[PDB]
């Protein structure tokens, strides 16, 4: 079975994190949540005060064989990720070992750009943080999949469904992505993977 | 100054609960989460395994000053609500005292219909449970607001943004709903409260 490592830090965006986890589980993907930048504490207070319990400290799962590492947004959570040497090294290791990096909202600009992880990759993120992403790399699009570098990015709380569905498509296929999308009562405008 | 009591149970739908909480906080609404777990446990495992901490057991906060009571879906969470005499009494008290009841996905058919809390009024819920809503009450709309009985209902995980925005409209008004919507990068199929 496919698997995903979803990172959480103080100040992570809870709608982004939780919607993604839920969709991945609906897609049959095994999800582990990891606490980042908390010295092992598993209780994470998210950006609007929602309190989540992570499964494990990052340092205990960073070497696992997950197919994708997921970086939720939330400006303070993304800063924690950026400033965690373990988080940054783990993202680089996922990439170098042929796996997927997935990041939403503030995470592309705050984590990926300062560390030059994908120097010529195409990416999106929260629109009013556009200028934190190099102009030659920026696209203003609900989801961007750069297949060359296996980088999936997305824009905000309202694109979390689109983001999760594309992870499902990539790890377990279009039919499963459509099956999950069909469970949700999705808004018009969001791609449902039927075609 | 507006406030919302968001109920949580083992098996609640985490996207529905968390998206709603996040949006209400963005709207300036004070949110209290209440566990309906039969033992008073606050560390709730949701329908896809997300672990969410409730602020308080329902018995301690049910008599608080809250403008709306919110019932997330998730079939097992909704069954817990249905089978909790305190939950049912609290919903009835919100309604009889002129306050708002808000319910999504399985919660209308599982909680409201069997207890006959709203014998007259329009409502929606998850489409596969349509045949558990009385035919004269059912509408197939992303959100249904029946002001005659102050009943707000909605359909599924993918309508959680619509649902939260309508709570904001009802508690704080259209200007705040549009402000919050504008933050989200939400899909074109969700009403954005701008005219
Ligand atoms: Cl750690
Ligand atoms: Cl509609
Ligand atoms: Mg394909
Ligand atoms: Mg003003």
């Amino acid at each position: 079975s496919a698997s995903a490592l979803v990172c959480l830090a103080p100040g992570s965006e809870e709608t982004e994190a939780v919607t993604t986890i839920d969709l991945l589980v609906r897609g049959g993907i095994k999800v582990t949540t990891a606490s980042v930048a908390s010295d092992g504490n598993l209780a994470i207070t998210c950006s609007r005060g929602v309190k989540l319990l992570a499964d494990a400290p990052l340092v205990e799962v960073a070497d696992g064989e997950y197919d994708v590492i997921v970086l939720p947004g939330g400006i303070k959570g993304a800063e924690c990720f950026r400033d965690s040497t373990l988080l940054v090294e783990t993202v680089k290791q996922f990439h170098r070992s042929g796996r997927i990096v997935a990041a939403i909202c503030a995470a592309p600009a705050t984590v990926l750009v300062p560390h030059d992880i994908f120097p010529i990759g195409n990416m999106t993120g929260f629109p009013t943080l556009k200028d934190k992403i190099p102009a030659e790399q920026w696209l203003d699009k609900r989801v961007v999949w750069d297949a060359r570098v296996k980088l999936l990015t997305s824009q905000g709380p309202g694109t979390a469904i689109d983001f999760g569905l594309k992870i499902i498509d990539l790890l377990v296929g279009r039919e499963k992505a459509h099956e999950v999308a069909s469970q949700l009562v999705m808004a018009a405008g969001i791609y449902n993977y039927y075609e």
